[PDB]
RNA sequence: UUUU
């Protein structure tokens, strides 16, 4: 049926960037249950001395005891985010002011789209109480994840497939061996030393909810935070400044590896720029998954590093440029903000990037889909009642 | 989280 499309070459004229600020946080515990009071108790702190790095940490250590959340249980959870929002807004006596409320991974997909043209995007947009609630199409995502899985099983040897699954584990192991549950001053020597034996899980999470903007649009983004650098300030407008994102990558050996590392680093920049995270730490590991060295990047410096790398030139259309991405992102969110009637709660929309047709479109959902979205699948009855109560 |  009919759909409105934004041309893929659309770009905002300038870049008016607002500084992000954390509004509140919440957490997920080791059993997968969300926590809304004293969530700061779930924030870890970065701690990884060179002397420890020198020992040659095995990042596949403990792979067989990995406590891994099933993928079906690890989708972005609007229920819990809305519950966190009701708690905050009840304290403030007022709704959060924003045009869009969503998860950061969703905007990361949009922002990085210009240099990741083969990757699909399928989202749902639900207007409610003067705001746009945006979530991913869970069913399509799971279907793509399953089909990616079966590809990778079929097309790689048993050895390569096992290695790739171990590489998935490596990311979480690095987080485990590079962080401590409290700042250096409150942690004991045992805790520090025993990290390499701790059971690794990906259940526990600390989530920041931030307000930010671009152009004249306001966005609230929920995103998971890997750790805190030194201490968490009490000053609300400074909390984001102390967060850190962790990554792992293979040590780099040829120019092929250099362009791939540029691509990953851009995606890391996308994720951290949106969230106000100022530090990205890479754990570089070898073929046997031993950690070899660690490097800190300042988020704000990444655009310069990318623009000035003598090894990674390409045609202007293919060369990653952070400013160009930001102008595409700004065009998208302004389009969403002026196209959809935020006051019409009678329907919902699919927002889709289709790489085969090269199109970026908004179309109305089916009545049954709108109903599901508004009665549990995105909006919850507790949240709708809360918002109706303020008016 | 993750593949040179
Ligand atoms: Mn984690
Ligand atoms: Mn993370
Ligand atoms: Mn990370």
């Amino acid at each position: 049926h009919m759909a409105k499309s934004l041309p893929l070459n659309s770009r905002s004229k300038t870049t008016a960037l607002k500084q992000p600020r954390e509004l509140f946080s919440y957490a997920r515990d080791i059993d997968g249950k969300y926590v809304y009071d004293d969530p700061e108790n779930s924030l870890s702190y970065y701690y990884l001395p060179d002397s420890t790095i020198d020992t040659g940490i095995d990042l596949q250590g403990g792979y067989s005891k990995f406590k891994k959340i099933p993928d079906e249980q690890n989708l972005a959870d609007f229920n819990s985010l809305l519950k966190a929002i009701i708690k905050y807004e009840t304290s403030e006596g007022k709704k959060i002011s924003s045009d869009i409320i969503t998860f950061r991974e969703i905007m990361t997909k949009i922002l990085s789209l210009p240099y990741n043209l083969t990757d699909p995007i399928d989202l749902y947009v639900v207007p409610f109480d003067g705001q746009l609630f945006i979530k991913s199409d869970d069913e399509l995502d799971m279907k793509r994840r399953k089909e990616q899985e079966v590809r990778m099983k079929q097309t790689n040897t048993v050895e390569r497939y096992d290695y790739m699954k171990r590489c998935e584990y490596v990311g979480y192991k690095f987080e485990t061996i590079a962080t401590i549950p409290k700042p250096w001053s409150q942690v004991s020597r045992s805790q520090i030393e025993n990290r390499n034996k701790k059971v690794v899980n990906n259940y526990e999470q600390y989530l920041s909810v931030i307000r930010t903007g671009i152009g004249n649009v306001k966005l609230v983004l929920a995103g998971e935070i890997d750790c805190c650098w030194d201490y968490l300030p009490d000053e609300q407008n400074k909390k984001l400044n102390h967060y850190v994102e962790l990554k792992t990558s293979r040590i780099i050996e040829n120019n092929s590896q250099v362009v791939s590392f540029e691509q990953k680093l851009f995606k890391a920049w996308c994720q951290c720029f949106l969230m106000g995270v100022t530090k990205i730490i890479y754990g570089f590991r070898d073929n046997n998954l031993i950690l070899k060295n660690v490097e800190l990047f300042n988020t704000e410096e990444i655009p310069i590093l990318i623009k000035n790398n003598p090894l990674t030139n390409a045609a202007t259309e293919k060369k990653i440029n952070c400013t160009n991405a930001l102008k595409w992102y700004g065009a998208v969110v302004d389009w969403l903000n002026t196209t959809v009637d935020k006051k019409d709660e009678i329907k919902s929309y699919r927002l889709k990037y289709d790489p085969v047709r090269k199109s970026f479109t908004l179309s109305e959902t089916d009545s049954e889909t709108n109903e599901k979205l508004r009665n549990g699948q995105l909006l919850t009855p507790e949240f709708t009642e809360w918002r109706q109560s303020l008016k």
